[PDB]
């Protein structure tokens, strides 16, 4: 389970504070060891 989530984000719009890259986190704490 990589990386690459699209991510939801909307406190601005598809990025709220800069494309949701601090949504970013998902990736190794959504795919990390918990799995999907």
């Amino acid at each position: 389970y990589p990386a690459k989530p699209e991510a939801p984000g909307e406190d601005a719009s598809p990025e709220e504070l800069s494309r949701y890259y601090a949504s970013l986190r998902h990736y190794l704490n959504l795919v990390t060891r918990q799995r999907y």
